[PDB]
């Protein structure tokens, strides 16, 4: 079973996290795709996906994901299991915390993808997020700006969860 992890990054934090996620899964189970360089239609090449995106400029997708968002309408994610992760800043942007993964999950689910890897809100403080579904985040949310001391344990916990939900 091959997992494709597709990310965008401006300041490198989501990329750093992507690499830890890859390591934590082990071997060559996860292949990384930076959408500054990767073709978006490679999303079709996997039945198991991990979508990484930080939120920028008070509620916007990271620029690589923003530029490719319209192309999601052309893809069929039916039959795929999709997980999400984001980096964000809950102190600076409490009204838009992790919006970007929420935006992406809404569209990918509309295009047939099935979300796995929902994540508790416990231990975050924010006002609003477009990433909430029935009181859980759509996926792992990291905050390297305020909570960098929690990132490693959070990733370990989530990868264990994903191994179960993906049926590895
Ligand atoms: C100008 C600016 C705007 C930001 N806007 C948001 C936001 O709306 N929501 C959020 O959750 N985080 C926001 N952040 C936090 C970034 O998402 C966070 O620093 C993230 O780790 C950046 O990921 P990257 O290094 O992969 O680009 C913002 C950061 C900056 C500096």
């Amino acid at each position: 079973k091959k997992i494709g992890l597709f990310y965008g990054t401006q300041t490198g934090k989501t990329e750093s996290v992507a690499k830890i996620i890859r390591d934590e899964f082990g071997g060559d189970v996860v292949t990384l795709h930076d959408l500054s360089q990767a073709e978006v239609t490679k999303l079709n090449d996997y039945e198991y996906l991990i979508i990484g995106c930080p939120t920028w400029n008070a509620g916007k997708l990271q620029s690589d994901w923003e530029g490719l968002y319209s192309k999601l309408d052309d893809l069929d994610f039916s039959g795929k299991l999709v997980a999400y992760f984001g980096t964000g800043d809950q102190a600076g942007y409490a009204d838009n915390f992790q919006d970007a993964i929420g935006i992406l999950e809404e569209k990918i689910s509309q295009r047939g993808g099935k979300t796995v890897g929902y994540w508790s809100t416990d231990g975050y403080k924010f006002n609003d997020s477009k990433a909430l579904r029935n009181g859980k985040f759509v996926g792992l949310v990291l905050d390297e700006d305020n909570q960098s001391d929690l990132t490693k344990e959070r990733i370990k916990t989530w990868v264990a969860q994903l191994k179960s939900e993906f049926g590895l």
